[PDB]
């Protein structure tokens, strides 16, 4: 459809003690969905989250991620809006607590995709008559301008915008606010209502978008797993991200792939924070079984854990009743190409031939371009089902061969009159 939105998900979340031999493989499959849009908008969503020595029954996924697609008045695809959201609080194994932050996260995400007004206008309405975070944007074709994207990032989610080779150009950066006792957490949508700051709080980016120009969106549960960087700190705040010299490297697979599906980029980036999530588990209760054999290198690992006076005993504690891993959701975004899109609406819409023939010559400098056009279109892939568990994706073509060569050869005959 144009509108797709994750629904509520519980999950059975293994212990680390049963997860400590399990490959990456087994527990990315036990744990993630591939909710799939079309080529260029695919979603992961999951659960990461684990107890030492206890299975989690219920471990109910608290983020929520969705989009709208949106068309001009001629049914050409032109924009969208998309948001993901991090509900605070829960995972404590009552229900009740879940199912009341899910709806919130859910309806914040929900609100943001349903609302038809600029991302400063919908941050009001949505805010106004349980608490959750969320990394949201709108972009749209402006005839003369061209991609315009409005973003907004409330928390510890992030946003990153590449373009088409996976060159990192602008981070909408996570945020979180001394709380005192040592700790920072995220602020909230709701809390953003509740205060004359909102500049403390709310991050804003309007940017110029290019064609083929790659949105990604991840909760704190994927780009926390990867390797991070404090961009700031000021008295009660720090704007946190990814490395973004690490996170550029996740691509070199795809520098060679032709036209790589949004599911595709979203399926590398997943994996790369799972694989660390995985191993950070293993290194943990391995070291907790070798400071065990003490009975009051390994020093290093022990230091890495801790800081990023307190007696022996009660860090043990900690050490072998902490909960690792979290709610872990990423959405990615292709920017669409201008002429690909009349031609998506061309095939589909026959109706209205005559409106988009116009249209054409504009957005058609060679034969070349028209090829390169047809190209992309040859290489869409779709999941006959929204959702699925991530390693039973089933992908199909998005058009049929022998539609795309017979359209090429009409629309080539009439440029070349
Ligand atoms: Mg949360
Ligand atoms: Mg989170």
């Amino acid at each position: 459809h144009d509108k797709i939105i994750t629904g509520k998900k519980i999950i059975f979340s293994q212990s680390v003690a049963k997860d400590q031999t399990k490959n990456l493989s087994s527990f990315l499959s036990e744990r993630f969905y591939s909710v799939n849009q079309s080529h260029n908008h695919s979603i992961i969503i999951g659960s990461s989250l684990s107890h030492q020595e206890n299975d989690i029954e219920h471990d109910t996924i608290l983020d929520t991620s969705g989009v709208l697609v949106t068309t001009d008045t001629n049914g050409i695809v032109n924009g969208a809006r998309v948001a993901i959201t991090d509900g605070l609080g829960g995972g404590n194994g009552d229900q009740e607590e879940d199912d009341e932050i899910y709806r919130v996260s859910h309806s914040s995400c929900e609100n943001f995709l349903n609302c038809d007004q600029n991302i400063d206008t919908t941050l009001s309405l949505i805010t106004q008559p349980t608490e959750a975070s969320m990394a949201a944007f709108i972009y749209q074709n402006h005839p003369g301008k061209g991609y315009i994207g409005e973003f907004a990032n409330i928390g510890a989610g992030l946003i990153i915008i590449l373009d088409k080779r996976f060159k990192i150009k602008h981070m909408v950066s996570a945020c979180h606010i001394y709380r005192g006792f040592g700790t920072w957490t995220p602020p909230s949508l709701q809390a953003l209502a509740t205060t004359a700051n909102k500049d403390a709080l709310l991050v804003r980016q309007t940017l110029k978008l290019a064609e083929g120009d790659i949105i990604i969106s991840m909760t704190d549960g994927v780009w926390g797993e990867l390797k991070t960087s404090l961009i700031a700190q000021t008295n009660d705040r720090r704007d946190i991200g990814v490395d973004k010299e690490y996170f550029k490297t996740l691509f070199d697979e795809l520098t060679d792939a032709p036209y790589p599906s949004s599911f595709d980029i979203a399926r590398i980036i997943t994996q790369r924070a799972m694989s660390r999530s995985l191993e950070r588990r293993k290194t943990l209760i391995k070291l907790i079984n070798e400071i065990e054999q003490q009975h009051f290198e390994t020093a290093q690992t022990l230091k890495a854990i801790l800081f990023e006076e307190i007696p022996l005993e009660m860090v043990m504690h900690d050490l072998k009743s902490r909960t690792v891993g979290d709610c872990s959701t990423i959405n990615v975004t292709r920017i669409p190409y201008h002429l690909d899109e009349l031609i998506r609406g061309f095939i589909n819409y026959p109706e209205k031939h005559q409106i988009l023939a116009p249209l054409f010559k504009a957005r058609v400098k060679s034969e070349a371009d028209l090829e390169e056009a047809f190209h992309r279109l040859s290489l869409e892939m779709v999941q006959p089902e929204i959702e699925c568990p991530i390693s039973e994706t089933h992908f199909e073509r998005a058009f049929k061969k022998e539609t795309l060569d017979k359209t090429q050869a009409v629309l080539t005959h009439y440029f070349r009159i």
